[PDB]
Parts: structure tokens; sequence; C-alpha cells
């Protein structure tokens, strides 16, 4: 039960080349066969590569799979980008028994200029505390492409439980907005020195921190 | 070069049994293993059946796979149907020359109960005021069905500029979440006694109010 690690997102303009990596965690990449699946928004998945570099019939020559043994990774390289190439791409391999999927990479064929997110982190409101709630909100607006990943820290430990993040939506300025909220009890919020929201967009990561003591 | 044919959609009410078929166009259904995947929109898919009828751990035993050699099909049967089973389901098999997916079945669970939204209004953070911004966020969560309308007030008067509301998205609890944010200047925020966010859902309105606080 090993892991395959893919970038969360990639972008390029029409006619360019883009590459999506898939790094094996503990194992030997050439030990087992890697597949690549395309999923366009609102569509069924489609095999574009099997057995590391084989193209199914009807998949164009612009899709190419490869293996790097020294880096222990698989790559999908797409040349001559077209707007229809915009989709989620997932790598997949095998152990002695086990099937392992990568977490997926969103490929945007740029339809507008790139824009980095505005990120604002809010501490609990006085009113929700009296309701025994210490929900923190991380507002993420004015970004393009519409792909972000959010990670929360309690002090400096990753927080797993309590996190929700909305699907990015296009706003009146034609850029995306989303919010992530962490549903703390007041006891959990007071019991730490600070909490942090990390937002990754186009592989650039920003971090904001709030604390019970900040006046 | 065979195809797998599943219904586009199916609907059923809670506690009932639903069946999703997957018909192989050419060759025998039993010549290659069939997998079933569940996918909630915004999320990556999960494996619910492999090798025709094997369940990974963490998959409820309410999920069962089978083969019918005579109708040349595979079936996913979900018994004791629950709201969280609402999702897209894909079958998948092998061509030796390809990995083949069905077209996907969107399963609708009927008769989900109305749920009123939780509404939390956050005043500007100290850090954004120091960067000359006074954005308010109104976090709206746990509502069903997935539509609200938001109106903002400055003192008692309607706000007509600077409001954005995200498109509601279904969260892990199968209820919807959205944020409305009002992009104020520090001057606008301090020149009023309060701002209010008013959320309407299925005829009921909830109103929350925040005021500049003297730190
Ligand atoms: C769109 C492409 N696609 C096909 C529907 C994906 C795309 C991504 C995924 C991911 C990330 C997971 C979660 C991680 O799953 C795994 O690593 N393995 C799944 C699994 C678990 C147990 C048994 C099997 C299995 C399948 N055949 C034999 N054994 C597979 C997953 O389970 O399924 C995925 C399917």
């Amino acid at each position: 039960n090993f892991m395959l690690n893919q970038p969360h997102s990639v972008s390029e303009s029409p006619g360019k080349t883009v590459t999506i990596s898939c790094t094996r965690s503990s194992g030997n990449i050439d030990s087992n066969y890697v597949q690549w699946y395309q999923q366009r928004p609102g569509s069924a998945p489609i095999t574009v590569i099997y057995e590391d570099n084989q193209r199914p019939s009807g998949v164009p020559d612009r899709f190419a799979g490869s293996i790097d043994r020294s880096s222990n990774s698989a790559s999908l390289t797409i040349s001559g980008l077209k707007t229809e190439d915009e989709a989620d791409y997932y790598c997949q391999s095998y152990d002695a028994r086990n099937v392992v999927f990568g977490g997926g990479t969103r490929l945007t064929v740029l339809g507008q200029p790139k824009a980095a997110p505005s990120v604002t982190l809010f501490p609990p409101s006085s009113e929700e505390l009296q309701a025994n709630k210490a929900t923190l909100v991380c507002l993420i607006s004015d970004f393009y492409p519409g792909a972000v990943t959010v990670a929360w820290k309690a002090d400096s430990s990753p927080v797993k439980a309590g996190v929700e993040t909305t699907t990015p939506s296009k706003q009146s300025n034609n850029k995306y907005a989303a919010s992530s909220y962490l549903s703390l009890t007041p006891e959990q919020w007071k019991s730490h020195k600070s909490y942090s929201c990390q937002v990754t967009h186009e592989g650039s990561t920003v971090e904001k921190t709030v604390a019970p003591t900040e006046c």
C-alpha cells in the first residue's frame, strides 16, 4: 500500500507542451505498469496511456507516457495543447497485490491571465463563541486558474478533522472564490497558541495565522 | 475495442435497494474482471468493488457486485440506500489493448429533508485592517436544498455594491456550504454603527449583525 504523488495542478496556453509527474513513494517505478486516465469536467474517465507508454487507438500522438528510473517517477507529456485537453489526469500502478492511484492533477488550458488568490483568515466571532463554536474561516478570492489546495495547522501540526472547503466558483469579476472553514470547539481554539490556513495555487503557497491573543 | 453501457441516471428513496447494470458490447463479461468506482463531484473517485465482487476495507457491506453471464452484464447493488450514496458510479474492465470505463450512472437519493443554514458573520480581522482592507465574510453551512439568497445592510439600509456570494457546494455531510463576502474600505466599516448579513432559505430568513470593536 505505497503512494503515487502528483502535482495538484498545471496550466499552459493553447499549442504549448505540459508535463504531469507521478512519483512512486516506497517501491521501484519500473517494477510495475503505470496507466493515465483523463476526466473532463462532467465526463467519464478515458484511458490515454496504459503500460507506461502505450496509447489506446483513437488517442493522438500528442499524448506520451514515460518512466524516469533515477527519479522513480512516471510522466504524461501533452504537446500541442488544445482546449479539449482541459481535465483531471490520474496516474495508477500496482504492488504484489495492491492497486494505488495518484490524487489527480487539474490541467487548465489558460482562458484568461493567471491571478494569485487574496487570502484572509478570520478568528472566531464573539457571537459563535457564546454558541460553543470556534469555527475559523479562510476566504480565498480573485484567483485563476480555479484550482487551489488548502491545509490547516494547529500550532504547527497538520489538522485532519473539521476541515471543509467549497468548490471554487466564478464571481462577478470572472475570477474564482472559495472558503475553507475549520469547525473548532472553543476549548480546542483556546488550547493552542495559533491556527494557520495554507493556500497553494499554481505551486505557490501562502500562509495566514490567527491566535486567541492578538491585541 | 468493446464498450461498457450503464444507465445515465437512476433514482431511489432511502432504505430501498438500487441496482446499476454495466453491459459489455462485445466479448464475454466473464473474460475480464469488473471494478466499480464511486465519485462525489469536486472529489477524486473511490474503489467500491474490485474483481467483480470484492469490497475494499472501509466500503460498507451494503455495496455488492455481481456478474450475469447470460445478459452479458455486471451489476452494482446498493441495499439500505443512504443519502451519502448520492454520487456518480463507473464500471471498468480490460481489453488487454485498453482499460475501458462505462459512461457513468448518476444516482439520486430521493426525499432528502430540508435543513436550515447555520450562519456566522465575521467582522474585519486586525491584520487585513492593517493592510487597509475591511472585508466581512458571512459563512453559510449545513443547508438543504442547495439554494440561498443573501442581502447585506449598512446600519439599516441596503448594501448595493461590493457583495459576492459563492455557488453552494455539497460538503462531506451531504449538505451545502457557501460564503458571502462584502469588500469594504476601512473608512466604510468605521463610518457605520454595524453591518448585517441576511440569509433566506425556503422562506425563512436568518439575520446576523457585527459592529466595529474597540481594540
Ligand atoms: C478517474 C480515474 N479513476 C478511475 C475511476 C480514479 C482516480 C483516482 C482514484 C483514487 C485517488 C482512489 C483512492 C486511492 O485508491 C487507491 O490507491 N487504490 C484503490 C483500491 C483499493 C483497494 C483495492 C483496489 C483494487 C482494484 N483492483 C484490485 N484492487 C483499489 C481510488 O480508489 O480510485 C481512484 C480512481
